[PDB]
């Protein structure tokens, strides 16, 4: 039984199971949820907590006198079920206004706009006790090279998360942003498409350590990236603020299929190394249930994200843990790679004979990294064949 | 007449036109090039400049005597033409003994060894007046998930060029490093796959301002990514130190068409961006003359790659030039994206109620791009149609 | 002036110039646009005709009483414009019912309704004089390997194709099918996914010679795949009935870019083959105006798609009548490969010793292709530089 | 303990385990492998048989003195082992000669060659025992528009394959063609790309019946396909002759990792199509030990492709003999899909109300797939976690 229990840090966004299956050739086939349902729903499922753009939870252009009401209701929901908001977004996508993006907007008025709705949902987000603030410039990019000078468009950018980091600062708030890369969809090409770009931008920025990364797997695997990788080099640089769990099948169209689905070898790899490295933050799920799915289907696809990461752990740790897998990581020297280079210094490396004049190229060539027999024993245990 | 000169700053790889046509499935179609014929050739067709791995000059493993009198015939065919050498480069890809890599081999003594190779390198590279060394970690990753630990060979990755830094600095010498990445092939996933992996990763070194990218127009396009925004990324971030051009269908092999061949609308933009940020440093060509050609194909090929660069730029000057295009740049308010969101401060923002509460969200919406009249008029301007 | 007369058998769907800017993350950008203005508008433009779903021109679940108004209407506007309608096709994606699928649903009376809708929409096609009905199985598929038993829904699609067939042979209509093949989007992946495996289906039905493809720009290039090699195979089997011409920026979502944009080089390789064989169909475009634009952006970006086919028809035929082009065709022997390998006869090639042992190996070998040199006079001519 | 014995008709083809590591950008890393120690080694870990390339048996330009000792000393194994040769193919890639192409080389007489090159190994398939003479077209196709007439090369194609079969039914030889299809490497695009351009390609032979397909795994997957829907096309078909097992990360260059590797989830699927289809044919990999490996890795990677099937095999009986997979495969209806739409006959349709005007839409819409309880169950049995 893989039963997931609150301590394992499991979230969803309102968006994730609320998804009503409108896709670009269809209508809806589910009714929209009652954010309320969904926090029941997912609590009885063994969920920790949940995420919300400001529109999923509070219909746009609402009164202040009708926002209060809905928020009101879902902190009554979350008191009940004890289910805990640890992050919050911005709809900056869908609204028409948005077209051509928000903080990089060619228009000036709705890049002031942009700002002006984010930095509403971050009073509410802090509220509510989320640590984490996430913006995904989901419109910000083009589909033809003049619409946009992509160097003022970074201006904008950083002009827009630094004005978010000092009014962060002046309201003494003990949250921090992170950053969600995507290589395109719905935009042509997006602005930070991949964690590379959005870590680099992010060491431009006034206040850098206020700033991450929430890499999602299928954003990574659209651009045919390794998202075991990607999350590496965040985890190497201390910027994995957030992480988003789901499906991908390579190449196409953002797919959100439920966690495990897709690339099950990089979904193994991953959970490895999140609990090697033992990332503390949520293990958050944005994944639609496909729209050929009802509401029991939705409910067993969330059941599904959840029991195939801790199905997964378990053989993670049985690998890491086997004596034999040990012994064969040793064998294709793991340990020396984990050993400095040159901790005697520059000058000592320059005089070694060892290091190249009497090296022993051909000897050294024709040592196997006896890599396959590792990568079988990683398959015998993901797949529990021993 | 599109005749490049000596000003255009256009150079060639020694390995580029001197490539024997041995692919994965194919023996060479041509025979080995002598570095001395193809800086005669290089200069005749109107080329500035050459770079080359330590390899393309000097045979692996020779003799510190044969060493010299390759140095010096080379030498020799550069003072007769007057060909630059801009940019200089370490193999540590092709022989065996890299089979895991260079920097981030497994095996310690093979990462010694690597730097060794590297430092003897630079020497040779600042002799012949070099101002840019490129790392090329072409066999820096693996092809499963055991075989590297990401967060120790990147750690092995910065120990290597903190190294080379300190050398740099210690010698006092005149060049710079400028990382290459590529997200695949001859591994399964490269480290540092993209421009922004490689950008991030230059801002944890002990001396950042020594280090940029040499980005490679085929390399971003294999993972699917704008080429032009990338660069513009590394403009923003004043790290574009090379660039190496080229072409490529999308995604597949690196297929290192001439520059022009492949996305031909991108190599547009490409020059647009190149151009009028004032990029002063060299036009170099890292292309593949195809194995089905002799060496009248190599050197017509060659030509191409500054035809196309020169006709490219020639167009982009226009459209840029055009009062229709400029009026239509204003439709689209490209001058309002590079006018500053709230240079009023975030307490004039958060008071001004034509930033949120009047804010006329659907006078906005309705408001066209126009964008796709601009883009006709590159379209129009690029094939010389208006 | 690239200006388009009737001659030119430009065509456009209603849902073309009529997408109103809905995608899975945003509303819609632009109002719904009247059929009859479409037709109206198109006409101004210079098109020949336009094209519709059933539900494009008649709301889903209409009364036989408001159906005979919105034709009537539709009928009007033709007469008055005299613009024709050579293709029709149903909707058998958008509504909730056909979420796995219209012929190939798992739902047996979904199935019976797919073709009840289909037949009901080929008596109209043809009243409209319709030659060529389309097939898009654009919900023929699954996200996962369980839901869809592939060989029992080939079955299901031949059983379909077939019964559809027989009804046009019994009511005599003078109207031919066409198989629009797609990789994947709204399905993770779509049943005939290509040219090549919808011509190979098309070769297992009763009456195949009722049946083409209509394949389209995008759909080949979102597999990575040559559109123009695809058009020549259809061609060479005598199967193009149609094609829809868009623009595509290699593999991730169905852009739907005006024609032109995207793989300019691949739309110029088209224009040349569909002209050098003579296609006679309608030049159709299925395209999206970006939801960026406004009603004028609209009109423009269809404006573009004839403007960009008429430059690059005009720069395919001065490439293939340049005397210098000719002589390059037969320096790459493109005039050998036009003939019989072995018009001897089988016994007349094992007798002939040219043909292997006295085969000079290493001089075939050292032929150049000159493929280079011809790439860059077809360069030369797209972008009218000689 | 998941051993191969005889009876799982594993096959190997030499240039698998012989693979020397030679890639675009590295020299060889392990020695060549004497044929006879394959067969022998391969013997040992319980492959069935060994296929070959006529240059993987007989070195290029061997007399027919040397011919005949590598053939008796291959003859001699496979007589100590017991080992089949059930597949046979021509090199028709490496030699220079073949730089653009074999079939349709733009050169007539390299054409002539290739043809005489092919029958002189169909010789000795046939004289070794083999069924199945595989063709992959590898040279076949271009890197630019004008080097390759599609249509003329497909003739030519068409000319090869007539030529062949007329050949094989004069020798009245028991054995059939499998054409091998490949999107693109070594050529910038390959002619028939995929499974269905293959299948559609053999429709129009002379003598059809004589000709299959030998899909494989990798190549599929390079152009994003779902390689169990190409098989299921080819089975529906019944043009399944072989078929290549390997591994493959999505779009980028041709892997060759072993079977199970790449993609898990196709290779589950794959193999429960194959058992429940009972495909008679062998299981032969085309895989390549990575360059990292020495001999120990290169046959641990073989024994892995072999175990990757078995347990594969395994996992999939038990989803498919599970009384709960088996309710849900009726709860998603694979049973309805498996029933005729029309068994009643067009009329009928035509007359059934309940198939239109008396279909409640709105209520087959509401129906849930049920498709992710189904996949749960099949990632359930896949990872052993029920
Ligand atoms: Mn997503
Ligand atoms: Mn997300
Ligand atoms: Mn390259
Ligand atoms: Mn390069
Ligand atoms: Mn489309
Ligand atoms: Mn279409
Ligand atoms: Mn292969
Ligand atoms: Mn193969």
């Amino acid at each position: 039984n893989y039963q997931p229990t609150p301590e394992d840090r499991f979230t969803f966004g309102l968006w994730t199971v609320g998804w009503q299956g409108r896709d670009p050739f269809g209508d809806a086939t589910r009714r929209a949820l009652d954010p309320v349902e969904s926090v029941q729903r997912l609590a009885e499922l063994g969920a920790h907590g949940v995420t919300f753009h400001d529109d999923d939870l509070i219909p746009f252009g609402s009164s202040d006198s009708e926002r209060e009401e809905h928020v009101k209701r879902f902190r009554q929901a979350l008191d009940d079920t004890g289910m805990k908001v640890p992050m919050a977004t911005t709809n900056l996508f869908t609204h028409p206004v948005f077209k051509d993006g928000g903080f990089t907007a060619n228009d000036r008025d709705v890049r002031r706009y942009a700002l002006r709705k984010t930095i509403r949902n971050i009073d509410l987000a802090v509220e509510l006790g989320a640590e984490t603030y996430v913006a995904w410039g989901g419109r910000e990019g083009a589909e033809s090279g003049g619409a946009k000078d992509v160097r003022d468009a970074l201006d904008r950018m950083k002009e827009a998360f630094d004005l978010l980091g000092e009014y962060v600062t002046w309201q003494g708030y003990d949250i921090r942003f992170a950053i969600e890369p995507k290589p395109n969809e719905p935009r042509g090409d997006i602005l930070l498409p991949t964690v590379g770009h959005a870590l680099a931008f992010i060491e431009r920025l006034e206040r850098p350590e206020l700033y991450g990364v929430n890499p999602e797997v299928g954003h990574e695997q659209m651009a045919g990236l390794n998202f075991p990788h990607g999350i590496a080099q965040a985890l190497w640089a201390g910027k994995l603020f957030h992480i988003d769990l789901n499906g991908q099948n390579g190449i196409k169209y953002d797919q959100d299929l439920r966690f495990g689905a897709g690339d099950l070898r990089a979904a193994f790899w991953l959970v490895d190394l999140l609990e090697s490295a033992g990332y503390s933050g949520p293990r958050h799920f944005d994944f639609k249930p496909p729209r050929t799915e009802d509401f029991d289907g939705v409910w067993a696809s969330a059941a599904g994200c959840m029991r195939n990461y801790l199905i997964l752990k378990e053989r993670a740790a049985a690998f890491r843990a086997d004596p034999e897998v040990q012994e064969a990581l040793r064998a294709s020297r793991l340990d020396e790679l984990a050993r400095p280079t040159a901790a005697d210094g520059l000058q000592a490396l320059l005089d070694d004979r060892s290091a190249f004049e009497e090296f022993d190229v051909d000897a050294a060539a024709a040592r196997g990294m006896a890599f396959e027999r590792l990568d079988q024993l990683a398959m015998d245990h993901l797949l529990g064949a021993r």
